[PDB]
């Protein structure tokens, strides 16, 4: 039924495009027209809302976009209204089961898996996305991804994937598959995580079959070809493999802590 998800990261790293990208996926049975406009800087954070399909089986999947930080002199607390917003949902879940009125179904729009977006520079993580993620990683699931990953090549993603990898576990950064007998199938994803992904909102003719991609002066970039991006592996991580476990988590780990902290204190 319900699934909601959340872009973030530096400005200028392709979030809204990536928006856009994981509702026009082929693998759904119907997508919403091509866009073909650029997408303005985020100035104000919300949520996209739409209904997808595939094997048919529904889901209300719910995307919030958010302003890209990381260009002030100073971006201290720059994470608060990100914070914010996933402990307001946390908040509203909580309220809504207090109601003494309340309905048999409460609508569920906590985040149950951020997006996180590394820019592409091909070295190590930046101490200001450190800060980010040690606060982002207590509250929510994270997966990260190395954005706009066409402007490094096939052994500079791979080189930058280990070196992203080395300080995760220097720093503390558990992200989602968390460590917490299937260890194989989550030792493969944690191998490609942080995923190298490319974001389209446009369809293109490739080898006479339609295919969302980049058209650039030198060949077509297809997102959803393994072969020259990583986003398959983040698209069926979110909506098909993992979904219910990030469901699951942040429902008996992150809202249950929450809403335990939230009771205690008041007595
Ligand atoms: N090379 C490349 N460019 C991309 C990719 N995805 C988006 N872009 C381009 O990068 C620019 C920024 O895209 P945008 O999605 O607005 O970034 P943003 O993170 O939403 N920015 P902000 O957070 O400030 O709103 C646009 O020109 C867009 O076309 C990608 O995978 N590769
Ligand atoms: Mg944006």
């Amino acid at each position: 039924f319900e699934f909601n998800i959340m872009v973030v990261g530096q400005s200028g790293l392709g979030k809204s495009t990536m928006v856009n990208t994981l509702f026009k996926s082929k693998v759904w049975k119907s997508n919403p027209p091509g866009l073909g406009v650029p997408t303005p800087q985020t100035l104000q954070l919300h949520s996209l809302t739409h209904v997808i399909e595939e094997k048919g089986v529904k889901l209300k999947l719910t995307v919030t976009d958010t302003p890209g930080f990381g260009d002030q002199i100073n971006n201290d607390n720059c994470w608060d209204p990100i914070l914010g917003y996933i402990n307001e949902q946390y908040e509203q879940y909580l309220q809504e089961e207090i109601l003494i009125t309340r309905q048999r179904h409460i609508p569920d729009t906590r985040v149950h898996c951020c997006v996180y977006f590394v820019p592409p520079t091909g070295h190590c993580l930046r101490p200001l996305d450190i800060e980010f993620l040690q606060r982002l990683c207590r509250t929510v699931n994270v997966v990260p991804v190395i954005a706009r990953a066409d402007s490094l090549t096939m052994e500079e993603r791979e080189a930058f994937r280990r070196r992203i990898q080395q300080n995760l576990r220097t720093h503390c950064i558990d992200v989602y598959p968390q460590m917490c007998n299937d260890k194989i199938l989550n030792s493969k994803l944690r191998d490609r995580i942080p995923f190298a992904v490319v974001g389209a909102d446009q369809e293109h003719l490739v080898n006479g079959r339609c295919v969302l991609g980049r058209k650039t002066k030198w060949g077509i970039i297809e997102v959803e070809n393994m072969a020259h991006c990583e986003f398959p592996l983040l698209r069926d991580l979110l909506i098909r493999s993992h979904l219910q476990d990030l469901k699951d988590i942040t429902h008996n780990i992150h809202y249950e802590n929450y809403r335990v902290i939230r009771l205690n204190e008041s007595h």
